[PDB]
């Protein structure tokens, strides 16, 4: 899959995007890769932040579905017009599919002033598609219309320009070391998983594990932070504070309300703890653990200073870029599971590495999931 290596680009905090073509003749667009949503949705009007946009009038293969879509959300809204067209991925498999496209005609706080992308590829499942699960997601269409195996993997590398790989239809073993460890996709809507235990420097937080997944835990390439439920965040910060007593920091830093700075190349990673999440394993009573360094949760702010990239949530646990940048992540849809291996590109130092380890014995893992 050499042709797909390094097919992702981005800027810090603005997401990872892949090049796509839409319409006939092909219109090239940069499209954000989002495992936390399920619509393929592209700018279709000359919004001043956009480098380019889908011009339906120029596409012979375009088909109007004569339906609108309106999507408010936590941090903004978009609206648009549903249709289909021929879609390809130049640095992907050599195929062209007929996919649903939401042509975005109005938005608020959706596009980023300064970014180099113009749409979103929602890679999650039909159930959370807008307006409803009848709007077939892109990857479902890809699998139905081609022999592309039903899986994709992501290597998000970080550093200010970032890069990575989306391997569509498979796995490239040079992008990770050690073994892949798999967690079950609990339900096919978001990529929901179950976290069964949490450690800060080997120290168990000792919370009821249902709190780790209240009301949801997901793997989301479209979220920057590691986001934790309010209660879990509270306990986690308290233990991180304790473990890092050597220096002191204002309450605003932990809350993501201000930054903290050092001199160039003198940053003291060693006084910050590793964070370990144990995930439900493939077998009854078996778990495994993924561990990240402060290089994953203390993120450079250029516009050496750093922001604390763990934050509180009311939507559940969100394993965003902070987690994903430590690992090669395999979205093995064919087998309803997600694999984690140590990433060949993750940022580390001479003392500590991001790690994926197992097996461990963990009882009552099913009880850690939230039910309505
Ligand atoms: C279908 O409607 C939506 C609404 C919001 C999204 C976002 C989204 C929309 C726009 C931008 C971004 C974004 C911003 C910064 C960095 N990375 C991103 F993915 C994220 C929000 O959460 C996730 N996972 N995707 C996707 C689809």
């Amino acid at each position: 899959f050499v042709e797909m290596v390094d097919n992702l680009r981005g800027k810090s905090g603005q997401g990872y995007y892949v090049e796509m073509t839409v319409g006939s003749p092909p219109q090239t667009l940069n499209i954000l890769v989002d495992t936390g949503s399920s619509n393929f949705a592209v700018g279709a009007a000359p919004h001043p932040f956009l480098h380019r946009y889908y011009q339906r009038q120029l596409s012979s293969t375009y088909r109007d579905l004569r339906k609108g879509v309106y999507v408010p959300y936590t941090q903004g809204k978009w609206e648009g017009e549903l249709g289909t067209d021929l879609v390809s991925i130049p640095h992907g498999p050599n195929v062209t599919v007929r996919a649903n496209i939401a042509a975005i005609t109005e938005s608020d706080k959706f596009f980023i002033n300064g970014s180099n992308w113009e749409g979103i590829l929602g890679l999650a499942y039909a159930e959370i598609a807008r307006p409803d699960d009848s709007l077939e997601p892109f990857f479902d269409s890809l699998v139905k219309q081609t022999h592309v195996p039903n899986l994709f993997s992501l290597q998000l590398c970080g550093a200010a320009s970032v890069g990575g790989s989306m391997i569509i239809g498979g796995i490239d073993h040079s992008l990770y070391t050690g073994s892949l460890w798999y967690t079950p996709i609990r339900r096919e809507w978001y990529y929901e998983v179950i976290i069964v235990r949490v450690e800060i420097n080997g120290q168990d937080l000792k919370m009821d594990c249902k709190e780790y997944n209240y009301d949801k835990s997901i793997v989301d390439s479209g979220t920057t932070n590691l986001r934790l439920p309010k209660k879990v965040f509270e306990a986690a910060v308290k233990s991180i504070k304790a473990a890092s007593s050597t220096e002191k920091f204002p309450d605003g830093f932990w809350l993501g309300e201000q930054l903290v700075c050092w001199q160039a190349g003198t940053t003291p990673w060693n006084i910050f703890p590793v964070i370990s999440l144990y995930l439900m394993g493939e077998v009854t009573n078996q778990s495994f653990r993924i561990t990240i360094l402060p290089q994953q949760y203390l993120r450079p702010v250029e516009d050496d200073c750093y922001k604390f990239a763990i934050s509180q949530s009311s939507t559940g646990t969100v394993m965003g870029a902070v987690i994903m940048e430590g690992f090669y992540v395999v979205f093995d849809r064919a087998r309803k599971r997600i694999g984690f291996a140590v990433s060949a590109c993750h940022v580390h130092d001479e003392f500590r590495t991001a790690a994926v380890e197992g097996p461990f014995v963990t009882l009552d893992m099913e009880d850690c999931g939230y039910n309505i």
